[PDB]
């Protein structure tokens, strides 16, 4: 075996570390398997969304979906980077996630995205946290990564709030 | 007259003798008449869309109306291709088609949705049954270009399924 | 006078020599393209508000449609602004003068529903767009035909965006009580 | 029944009227794509890994290559779960759910050279190619030709992937023991 | 009404209670306000810039306003993703405004700078403050966002003050 | 030979007889004339511009001779499509002007800019007239290709009356 | 040597037996050898074409060269997937070819594309059956390989075909 | 006036003196005359080009002609380089070249090419012997740009040359 | 002169007085010394890596080199802005660098890269220290730009990190 | 037969006469043939590549194939345009190069590299001696036209040559 | 010998068998271009120097013209490293020994006025263009025709900014009397 799961050696190029290194990497590592749990339900969403927004829905949830997994990517290289493993497996992934996910059933549109909306509260917290941990070890490339990538997973945060928001431009005379 | 409308010439270009060509040829041209009565009626919903949700379907029903063209014209230049002669004036067109085609009112949208979804299907069990005749006459080729369209036609026709379908992000609350 | 600071008064016309339009006709288009600026750019900001504060079942399609009509609006008064400069008067510039200089009705600071908002920016395209088509004829009526070119190829902008809130707004939906 | 929360059941599939094809089958085709895209997102999943963990004299052209793989192999699977989708069944969704249905091998937690991770990717390519084989012609049989179609398209990059990695396992390499 | 102006109701999305929202859409909303100002007095000198140099000028103030354009955008949306209600109308933005702002007279281009120069360095210590603020109410995303559009800022302040140097290639001998 | 300089010859395809198409012929090709005229007298200042400002008005001189060449295209184009010939060579051209042309030697950038500026204000003119004798003769496709090139010629008759305005941000102080 | 030119080991990653292999091979190298020299041809002529239609023929042919190239490349690329030697040197592709080439003197352009489209019409029958071959192996990746190049090859012969055909815009008057 | 027509002055800044300067500035000079007059030329034939091939024509003489205005605009800017005067009113530019030009009558389309041909071959052979001459005078950056310039005049002749070889795909069958 | 060498003036624009600015305009000009000569070794290397991975590597310094040099420029500016003066000549950037340059022999390309890793760790560290400088200060916009340099530093750190690894796909065997 | 292999009738449109155009053309198809067989062996090095350091040398093999079939392209239509033939068929291609031919059998990655190393030397020799004589001719064009093919063969010569030499980043460690 | 850690020394000159050019030969062009090389990492420098501090009335124009004119010398000097290396050279690399090697006239870390810098880059270009002419020469007459035609394409694009300062450095400017 070349690495351990959980081992984590810092790096010589980077000037970090293992100790440092494992606290950010602990971190990053678990935002990583929350995000890619929130990529696989966005696709699950995306796939599966109907009725009268459909399309637009669709096309959002691929575009938050894309940004998930960009962020995964940046998460789990960032790991190895500091020395660590990231998690792959998507066993691994589910598991490591601390988010709730929904089971194999498929639930209405509105349902499904409150589902994702509390899955990205959670992890807009833990990046906000782990960006502050970062600083604090000095790690600020991992902190301005982290930051780089919380403001993308806020805007969709925020747009899936928008799109549950209690207005539309139906009227009951329209039905 | 350089050709006359039914005749079917085959090409020797393409190694396809008249007798082979006058079977596929029988089966594009009536695909390209329904096609292009579909690309007609999408453009006619594309441009009366209205409501709630208008400008996204004003997008997809505009792309789909493209892709119906795009499906139209590689079954007309596959005609010609075969030595035959691609149905071509308008009210040839609709006369050729077999599917059902609105009359000139203007329908809610679920009701066109609705219509339009009819006239894919009557085009994919067609487009089926032609791709097998094609093959086994052994014209892959065409056989080949009609699974080619075949996938777009099933895609836009399984997303006018998808905006047909009974959910929505809209509550009584908001409404 | 020599002695002024100021480069150009608010409200001057002085017409363009380059331009070849003398004083007298530029001042009355530099009105016309002055009023049309204002209102424009007050449209521009109702629409901003509307796209960032729009939300619900159609929120994302709406802010994508409010954010490209805010560009096209902002686009429209550009071009208005740099021809009431190019015929030597002096676009209405402060946020404060501009909205003062309009003639449309503006919504106070709250946020209202997505058919209010946009029932209010319709209104405002449509005082917008008769009063592009005065201006377009009376700039034709002067023999600026630059002028009038140039305000409509902004007018079938603005009515394409107007003609969408239309739609917008008419009675129709994919939704069913069904699936309510 | 008009009373479950759910809108689908995991494992129905109800067909598409719009694709005129009725559930009898669109089952056979969903079962075979659902498997699949269980296959094909646990490639991804290690492909990404091997992306990110992949060091050492020819790592950045792996790390390239890989990355592309793994990008092909996530289009791949969500064509196939869209397809299931419209088909009316239910695709895999959940990274559990994904990899309890995968038939193939995947690796546990642990890093290893990047000899031993290709032909470990490679097994998997083979599994995944040799059942994409079967699912084609299970498609055409039931006449289902644009799935037929989308899994030839997906096929060719696999096998183009396949045979890739393939090429970087051959035992042939500029290096010499001279340079060594 | 949806909203009241001045209502800041934090987001559950994004898991910031209205406490903590309220003093960053507060410090949002006054960079909003100063920086739409902004714009528009970039827009008139843009417009109104002539002389030798006035091309050039032209091109970096539409350029300017388009970046401050863009950073407004990101405030306001910011605010409202906050539970905010963004300044909106011209008159508004004004009034909040602390920048000062020209009359409607054209000045020439070096007061034109100079007033626009005061303008950014208002901004941009303001936005030095906020961005301290945020990080110490652990938004991370408002003070990552809030530093993005402040190096566009400062580039396009450092910009205006090169222009107003006293250099120049003119010499006497040219005049 | 073909055709016959000066002879016009409407067009069928466009249904303009001879009697009409002189009209808008004559107008266009003078026109032509005078726009290739301006369109060389930009390429000299072009290639000749000096001075402190001199890339800035080099790429503007470049477009704006772009532009006018595209003009002289357009008018060119149309006075073929109603049957007259085009104004061909530069002698031509230049004796068919009207507008005053400098001599081979090279001035200051002031007098070179207030030189074109002048050929701009005969062309800008000229113009006006034609747009409306092409609409009173019902050639709307004529008025508007002029409408559309009068408003290019306009800015750039007026970006260069910019450059001519009594404004700088040089100082004595930088001399 | 590393492979002996004839041998067709399969593919393990592929899961292509030396079996099934030899047969698509087989086929797919002595399509190779008819497209190289397809491509040499249509290069040779695209070079050589004169004539009043010369140009459009130039880009033409040029780009049917460009599509044979690459058509070629998937062809070799395939065989060498499938485990065995695709046809190098530019005596082994014109000894391995069936199609008729042209002596090295240079033919009108009506002869010319004579001779290519006799060439094109070997390869698209041997195609054909190629596919069906391909095919029946469940060598289903090959197949769809030669479908896609044999819509371009069909779409390119059909070009010429129409090239030759006995129309054409001049008129005795013209001449 | 800022420079005199039949100057030179050389550059410092290229470290070309006067002397070498005057040599290479009367050969560009001479070479622009006679390029720009190829240029209003093509752009005449590009307008007036009638029949079975216009289209294509109409395309490439706009080519040519843009190949042209782009030697013409190099050559200008290196005489400007080198201190001198480029030509630049019309009426200079025809009276300075030592090509013929054709009449402001229209010429069949053979005829106008002919011309064309016989202005191209006088320009390549100019510039064969101005490149010598840079190259001798060690004006290597000169030298290059005529090799740059001429490698398009003369795949421009050489297609003329092709439109106008006699062969064609007509036959009289089709007439 | 313009401006003295190690002068500091801070900036009116930027509301950074000199002492402020002083402290991270020293903390900048050291950073570009060093990431000026990582660049000049970047390019060393890219130039003269030779054997079995040098495209790929070649391909990678220039990259990395670009990126050196982007992160320089923005460094250099942030010093002029804040009224300082960048290091500029290649000798005042070598001298002021503490990194260890490698002295003009060309060295084998493992030995290369350890060079330049160990290079960018002193610049990584350095960079991390700075930033936390520029945010005690307030100075955002410079964290904030140190920040987006520091994560593109660290990927290049990193990518040679992992060319240094101890892994690769070549066995005793292929030897 | 519109011209005959080996005739070259020179141009009268490149006034060039059949004597000095044969010494170009003579030397060009000379060119042409080792070319094209140097594409052909490119090519099947692109496809036949395996081991440690593949994918790209696949790429730069690819590329340096395209990059040869332009030069071909570029000899070939020089060839034409001087009144000669291109040598056209595989067969001749071959048969009139100079440089040697790997047999059909496929060799390991230094061979085969070594091998295409050889057939770029011969090249680059023979085209240095091309451009002298045709600049010897005065055909400028042609001497030009050699000299852009010539830097890109010697970058491709280049590249395989930095291959094979003798470093690496591997080490007995990582084997 | 088969023992120096060194790959190559700095001075040696091994020619390239791939390019067919022996070690005498290259050694005379690799003489060149290193010297050119070093010049013209020295303008690349100074250009930087000039963009980032520019200031005053044209500035931005300035800084943008000197910043591609840092681009057009950074490929410049590129190209005659590379084509150093490929002929068995060593191109000189760190900072120290480029400004060493250069022949041309360096300023010192002040800062100066904007026609003062130019006119520096100017004498600095001229320098160079004198030499790669003459370098051009040598490489034709060493029969090394790609050297001397990448010469001649690097050699029109430094003539051209050379060019351009001149221009910006001339006795003439929109700028009056009047408007000062
Ligand atoms: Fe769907
Ligand atoms: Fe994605
Ligand atoms: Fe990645
Ligand atoms: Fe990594
Ligand atoms: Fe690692
Ligand atoms: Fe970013
Ligand atoms: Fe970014
Ligand atoms: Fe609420
Ligand atoms: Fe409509
Ligand atoms: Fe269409
Ligand atoms: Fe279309
Ligand atoms: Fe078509
Ligand atoms: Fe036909
Ligand atoms: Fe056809
Ligand atoms: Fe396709
Ligand atoms: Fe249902
Ligand atoms: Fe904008
Ligand atoms: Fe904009
Ligand atoms: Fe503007
Ligand atoms: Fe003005
Ligand atoms: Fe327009
Ligand atoms: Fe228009
Ligand atoms: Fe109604
Ligand atoms: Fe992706
Ligand atoms: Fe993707
Ligand atoms: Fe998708
Ligand atoms: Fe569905
Ligand atoms: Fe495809
Ligand atoms: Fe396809
Ligand atoms: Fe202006
Ligand atoms: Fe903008
Ligand atoms: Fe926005
Ligand atoms: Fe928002
Ligand atoms: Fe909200
Ligand atoms: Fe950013
Ligand atoms: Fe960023
Ligand atoms: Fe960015
Ligand atoms: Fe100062
Ligand atoms: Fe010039
Ligand atoms: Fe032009
Ligand atoms: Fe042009
Ligand atoms: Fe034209
Ligand atoms: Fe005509
Ligand atoms: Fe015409
Ligand atoms: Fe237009
Ligand atoms: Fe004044
Ligand atoms: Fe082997
Ligand atoms: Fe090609
Ligand atoms: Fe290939
Ligand atoms: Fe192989
Ligand atoms: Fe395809
Ligand atoms: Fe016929
Ligand atoms: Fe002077
Ligand atoms: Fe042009
Ligand atoms: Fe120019
Ligand atoms: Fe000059
Ligand atoms: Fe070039
Ligand atoms: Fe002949
Ligand atoms: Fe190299
Ligand atoms: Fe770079
Ligand atoms: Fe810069
Ligand atoms: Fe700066
Ligand atoms: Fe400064
Ligand atoms: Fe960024
Ligand atoms: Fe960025
Ligand atoms: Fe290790
Ligand atoms: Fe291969
Ligand atoms: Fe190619
Ligand atoms: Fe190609
Ligand atoms: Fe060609
Ligand atoms: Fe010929
Ligand atoms: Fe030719
Ligand atoms: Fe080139
Ligand atoms: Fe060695
Ligand atoms: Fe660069
Ligand atoms: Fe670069
Ligand atoms: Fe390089
Ligand atoms: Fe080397
Ligand atoms: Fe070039
Ligand atoms: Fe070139
Ligand atoms: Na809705
Ligand atoms: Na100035
Ligand atoms: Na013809
Ligand atoms: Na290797």
């Amino acid at each position: 075996a070349r690495a351990t799961a959980g081992e984590v050696e810092g790096s010589d190029a980077l000037r970090m570390d293992a100790d440092r290194a494992e606290q950010c990497v602990d971190a990053l590592n678990a935002d990583l398997a929350n995000v890619y749990v929130l990529y696989h339900q966005l696709k699950k969403h995306h796939w599966n969304v109907e009725g009268a927004e459909f399309r637009d829905l669709h096309l959002f949830l691929g575009e938050a979906a894309e940004t998930a997994e960009e962020v995964a990517d940046e998460l789990a290289e960032r790991v190895q980077a500091l020395g660590g493993v990231p998690h792959a497996s998507p066993e691994t992934l589910q598991a490591e996630a601390s988010v709730d996910v929904e089971d194999e059933d498929v639930y209405d549109i509105r349902t499904s995205l409150a589902n994702d909306m509390a899955i990205y509260g959670d992890i807009i917290e833990a990046t906000r946290e782990h960006t502050e941990l970062a600083e604090n070890l000095g790690d600020h490339a991992t902190a301005h990564m982290l930051r780089e990538g919380l403001i993308e997973l806020e805007d969709d945060a925020h747009h899936i709030e928008h799109y549950l928001e209690d207005d539309t431009l139906v009227t009951q005379g329209a039905l």
